[PDB]
RNA sequence: CAGGUCUCUCGUCGA
RNA sequence: UUCGACGAGAGA
């Protein structure tokens, strides 16, 4: 992906989106218990902190494209992933505006919460001021389609979250690519059905882990990948992609059956339009994450990016030998033989992918999904904990958005920790009991914890 | 008052 | 066990 112009809003015509510049994080009631060095990210050029320019560091991740369409490779990859998904039956029909607005038993109503996009925000109109979930009445949402169609511009605003110190003095925040509530509604009326299968089928035929519960998946995952382990993750996977990625996306949805005036939206999403601020710009290649299936096509195009480079890369190679799931840029992957993934991450520079794990053999006893380890039970063996390191959870419990969640907050972090063994978790329970704030929480016991999780099977 | 698309898990109030 | 509204945490 690559920045194509930038341009005055002046020039542009385009009104101006300007959030927050201050953080709500805050130290918690924990911050001076446990040790840290992740800070809420650089929201403005004004931060002190700040070692770089911010907005060079902010645009930082368009590398550039390379090929713009499919070789042979690609092609033959696309269409293997396209024949594994047909057996799920994809509904390629339109979904009401009413389903796409207000949700479905695999598809959620729109996020009222969240701001309504390009131009709603700069005028002061909020989704809750278009939907309504008691009425469910879509002829305000069809007039304001009428009005302003579609294909809006993203709203660029900078994630306010945790990053590691390295990534603040370096301006490295990330960026959010806000979607205009016309565009979430025209997607997903045309993909809501794709959406509900791929939530309902968490697994290696979607090739997708969207959906998925670590706590009781990872034992799953052994049999759903069997034979030899690899993995890798991308270095800026959604800026990285090139347009081929989007045809060959374009091809699978063709497939199983998708007519043109559907297939060509994706098109609407490899070439965009953002507003940051106050100035245009206009990006050629690359997801902008904030749109309407982000997380599934990302995983879809991981899935055609998986199988392109393994049949570019070796000879003689059968894609129906393969098995893996995806989460966006996150991959797990078996073959019945080794593979080399020093040599798949070469093929994968080809094509502007940087993939990164040396190429270390992968074994389940090394391997990470979705930022956590795998670790066989003692007593269970063939029952598989997913493990958070406790650096991430001490990191996590320093901070808060409001002292209100504390209960909530701890707990959800023990629910996490306790993976890692009785010792590790009560030397974090100790901690947490050495102040009072923490003396008046309720906290499970491990034994309890592992009891109720061994129940799950 | 603002700051995306989502998944899972937990909690609070109901059925 | 299941379903709705709201809040939270982690992950993508």
């Amino acid at each position: 992906g690559e920045i194509q112009w930038m341009k005055s809003n002046k020039e542009t015509g385009r009104l101006n989106i300007n959030g927050p510049t201050r953080t709500k994080l805050e130290p918690s009631a924990f911050y001076d218990v446990f040790e840290g060095s992740k800070k809420p990210a650089v929201l403005t050029s004004k931060d002190p902190r700040l070692e770089v320019d911010f907005e060079q560091a902010l645009f930082s991740k368009y590398v550039g494209n390379t090929l713009h369409e499919p070789d042979e490779y690609v092609t033959q990859a696309a269409l293997h992933y396209a024949n594994q998904l047909k057996q799920l039956d994809i509904n390629v029909n339109k979904m009401s505006m009413e389903e796409a607005c207000y949700g479905t038993e695999y598809l959620e109503a729109i996020d009222l919460h969240t701001s309504a996009g390009y131009p709603y925000s700069a005028l002061g109109v909020k989704k809750r001021d278009i939907l309504d979930p008691i009425t469910r009445d879509t002829t305000k949402m069809k007039f304001y389609m009428d009005k302003y169609g579609l294909d809006l511009p993203y709203s660029t605003y900078v994630k306010d979250e945790l990053r590691s110190l390295d990534k603040i003095r370096k301006g490295k925040s990330r960026l959010i690519e806000a979607s205009s509530l016309n565009d979430s509604v025209y997607l997903r009326m045309t993909f809501g059905h794709l959406y509900e299968t791929f939530h309902a089928n968490p697994g290696t035929v979607t090739g997708s882990a969207v959906g998925c519960n670590p706590d009781v998946f990872w034992s799953k995952l052994p049999i759903l990948l069997p034979g030899s382990l690899f993995a890798f993750d991308y270095s800026g996977y959604d800026a990285s992609l090139s347009p081929v990625w989007f045809r060959a996306l374009e091809v699978v949805l063709r497939e199983i059956g998708y007519p043109e005036e559907a297939v060509s939206l994706i098109e609407g999403i490899n070439h965009t339009h953002h507003v940051y601020r106050n100035r245009t710009y206009c990006v050629l290649g690359g997801m902008p994450s904030g749109c309407s299936g982000t997380s599934i096509f990302n995983s879809m195009i991981n899935n055609i990016i998986i199988r392109t480079l393994l049949i570019k890369t070796f000879k003689g190679i059968d894609l129906d030998e393969l098995h893996m799931v995806a989460y966006g840029d996150d991959v797990l992957a078996s073959y019945p033989f080794p593979i080399d993934c020093l040599e798949l991450a070469k093929t994968g520079k080809e094509y502007g992918l940087t993939m990164t794990p040396c190429f270390n053999e992968v074994t389940w006893e090394n391997a990470t999904f979705l930022k956590r380890g795998f670790l066989p039970d003692h007593q269970f063996p063939f029952l598989i904990h997913p493990t958070m390191p406790m650096r991430e959870i001490h990191e996590s419990i320093r901070w808060t958005k409001d002292a209100r969640n504390t209960q909530d907050h701890v707990r959800s972090l023990c629910l996490l920790a306790w993976h890692n063994g009785k010792e590790e978790y009560e030397k974090f329970v100790s901690t947490i009991r050495s102040v009072p704030i923490g003396r008046a929480l309720a906290i499970p016991n491990y034994e309890n914890l592992r009891r109720n999780w061994l129940e799950l099977f």
